[PDB]
DNA sequence: TGAGGTAGTAGTAT
């Protein structure tokens, strides 16, 4: 009943190795040192290191030779032993365990083949040094291929297309390429760039068993990567397998089987690394080197934080079904309503104002009282299907009848969906975007899905403005499993105009938080600064954070002014400056830090700088001995240093395995356990959801807001539900 | 788009 890791740290040190240095004043060196030589090695910027001395030079003279330890204090030799370990350790594994490098990981061997899909799994390694020992970190995956090659696709009958992405893959060879265009050389006529035929340069470089396959009713196929334009035959090449191309079917299929409990994911991760490990010799290990106290790590195990509503509760569940919302108000909704739900779908606009009046009455039980318009009679049916096809030009005259309130949108999946209308994104960019007036989206889908569930029960005539009729209807709901999605439209109309669901109960260790997530994509690089105000959970303010291109450091004038503007904020809002400000960051914290302590210094406010990594590569499990099963609990911490792993969720079976969370803080001012504390506490104001989600609100909020902001789309402050 | 979880969809040959 112990706890484990993917991860193991050698028996010897990084200063105990004794390794060759050469140093020339160089990857082609490399490379023909790999082919003569048959060693692993590894290269920098003008020095490669060996475990074993290199016999043939291929004609190459470094000016000095050394068999030595490394410097460990040296940034460059560290790096570099990692390098060598990494590669000795693939090298070891292509020859004793028939592995293949395809990308950036390892193929094994194949375990399920569905409909002409065949799936492989595969393993990436990880080596880095930490404080003069060494550790390897370890990660399971699968991989996709066909069955078919491309000359069997022309022979059924099937037509080849310009942008398709091909595979070439062969034992320890692996290529990917685009076709370009179908070409009607043949094999026996000469290629234009090969000089020759593909016969020819074959047979010149060994017929093999590829030349008995070949035929003269194969095509030729040209290929264009960068600028190669590589041209060969069809017989090589296969389609690529991924979840995108893949068929409806294949992808379900496929799916259900990618996804393993815990026990068959970690088992089979370390099945392996022990077959590996019994044939590497340039490192030792314990007998079991997995589990943490191995590793050095510290275990502690966090508690549900409470919430407050109108007291205190131990869930957000329980809260919300018999609590009053922290802050309630008044609400002044519209409805959108298109035509085609009684076209199509026979839902008539009654239907729809009786599920607006049974929100409502769920509502009043809450403390929030929402009032329908008055300004929905005079438009009566104008969102007609022609309607939604010239949505930008029939959109501008109705900004006077949707002023100052929240829209909810009830529009068709297939307006939504379908490219030529873009209902969402037209709705969003709009409503959202030219004119802050919120909205929630509601499909044809959830409607009859509450009419299924309706006629499921007795149905009755629900009369408009009755009382134990929406009564009876709520009673029904409160057991059925549409209650939380009534839940989740209500909690984003709350979130949208400015309600606040809950709060933490109890204070954090800091005083205020700010969140930087910077999401990079395409040419525009869009971020999202948060400020939580509260201790407690409030939010303040928010940034627009998009200055800054290509994804790289935070300008130091901007990142400036922003700290400066949330200080404000802060002051404002509370009459008083913080006394300890924790910093989050989403990845990799690369700003000016001379800037932050100056800034929070003329303040005289303490702070902490947090990285927060969302995918560590890493699993952690608790090993059960009497049933030999592995398991996962909610609010456990790995710790070594300043750097941990957080389990912040709770799935079952049928989706996966929990995926923890890295911590790293870069400053000294506060304890680090405080700062997990925190890190886990904050992600339980999902006050726009029923169901927890695994980040804090500082950078899940921020990463929201950023695709938001790079999609185009104190007063409201969080419209992206 | 009712919402989250996870896991891949991610993050020098011719
Ligand atoms: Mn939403």
């Amino acid at each position: 009943m112990e706890a484990y890791i993917t991860e193991m740290v050698s028996r010897e040190r990084a200063n105990e190795l004794e390794v060759y240095v050469y140093v020339f004043p160089v990857y082609h060196i490399m490379r023909a040192w790999q082919r003569a030589n048959d060693l692993p090695l590894a290269y920098n910027q003008h020095t490669i290191m060996a475990f074993s001395p290199v016999r043939h030079m291929c004609g190459y003279t470094p000016m000095e030779t050394q068999k030595r330890h490394i410097n460990i204090d040296s940034p460059f030799e560290r790096a570099l032993l990692e390098r060598l370990i990494k590669n000795s350790l693939i090298f070891t594994a292509e020859r004793h365990l028939h592995a293949k490098r395809v990308g950036h990981a390892l193929r094994l061997n194949q375990v399920q083949q569905i409909r002409q899909v065949i799936i492989y799994e595969a393993i990436e390694l990880y080596v880095n040094i930490i404080e003069n020992r060494i550790s390897i970190g370890f990660h399971l995956t699968h991989q996709f291929e066909y069955v078919y090659t491309l000359q069997s696709m022309i022979e059924q009958g099937k037509t080849i297309r310009p942008g398709m992405r091909v595979v070439h893959s062969n034992g320890r060879q692996h290529y990917t390429y685009t076709v370009e265009n179908v070409a009607t050389y043949g094999v026996t006529d000469r290629c234009p760039l090969l000089q020759t035929s593909i016969y020819q340069y074959y047979v010149e470089k060994g017929a093999q068993h590829i030349l008995r396959t070949f035929t003269r009713s194969t095509r030729v196929i040209h290929v264009r990567t960068k600028e190669q334009r590589l041209s060969y035959a069809a017989t090589l090449l296969k389609p690529l397998c991924t979840f995108e191309t893949m068929q409806p079917q294949d992808v379900l299929n496929v799916s259900k089987c990618i996804k393993l409990s815990a026990s068959k994911r970690m088992k089979c991760t370390y099945r392996w690394i022990q077959q590996l490990r019994a044939q590497y010799r340039h490192l030792t290990f314990a007998p079991n080197p997995f589990t943490i106290a191995q590793n050095g790590y510290k275990l502690d195990q966090l508690s549900t934080p409470k919430v407050h509503f109108h007291r205190d509760y131990a869930t957000v569940v329980s809260g919300m079904k018999t609590g009053k919302l922290y802050k309630g108000g008044n609400i002044k909704i519209s409805v959108l309503f298109d035509e085609d739900f009684y076209l199509k779908h026979h839902i008539t606009k009654k239907d729809i104002y009786q599920f607006i009046a049974v929100l409502q009455k769920i509502a009043i039980a809450q403390g929030v009282n929402m009032t329908i318009s008055t300004s929905t009679k005079s438009i009566t049916g104008k969102f007609t299907d022609d309607f939604f096809h010239h949505f930008t030009e029939e959109v501008e005259a109705l900004q006077p009848i949707f002023a100052q309130t929240t829209v909810l949108a009830f529009i068709t999946s297939t307006h939504l969906s379908n490219k030529k209308t873009r209902s969402y994104q037209l709705l969003k960019q709009y409503f959202g975007g030219k004119w802050d007036i919120a909205s929630q989206v509601i499909t044809e889908k959830t409607i009859e899905a509450f009419q299924k569930i309706l006629h499921k029960h007795g149905l009755k005539n629900f009369y408009p403005n009755d009382e134990q009729h929406c009564l009876r209807v709520i009673d029904v709901l409160k057991n059925e499993s549409f209650y939380y999605t009534v839940m989740n439209i209500l909690l984003g109309v709350y979130v949208k105009s400015g309600i606040q669901p809950w709060i933490l109960a109890n204070t954090t260790h800091s005083d205020c938080f700010i969140g930087i997530d910077v999401s990079h994509e395409n040419g525009n690089s869009a971020a999202g600064m948060m400020n939580v105000i509260g201790s407690q959970g409030h939010l303040i303010q928010q940034a627009p954070l998009n200055g800054i291109l290509a994804g790289e450091k935070i300008d130091d004038t901007l990142l400036a002014n922003l700290l400066k503007q949330m200080i404000k904020a802060y002051h404002t809002q509370f009459q008083r400056f913080p006394k300890h400000i924790t910093i989050h960051r989403d990845g990799f914290w690369r700003e000016h830090t001379a800037l932050v302590e100056k800034i929070m210094s003329h303040y005289e406010i303490t702070y902490d700088i947090v990285e927060i990594i969302k995918k560590p590569n890493r699993r952690m499990a608790f090993f059960n001995s009497v049933d030999n099963t592995f398991s996962t609990r909610q609010g456990t911490v790995y710790q070594r240093g300043n750097e941990a792993f957080l389990c912040a969720t709770n799935p079952q079976q049928k989706v996966g395995m929990a995926q923890p969370i890295k911590i790293h803080q870069v400053t000294k001012t506060l304890p680090f356990s405080h700062i997990i504390e925190d890190v886990y506490n904050l992600s339980f104001l999902h006050i726009h959801a029923m169901n927890k989600m695994r980040l804090p609100a500082t950078i899940h909020y921020a990463d929201l807001s950023a695709t938001a902001y790079q999609r185009g789309q104190n007063q409201t402050n969080l419209p992206f539900v």
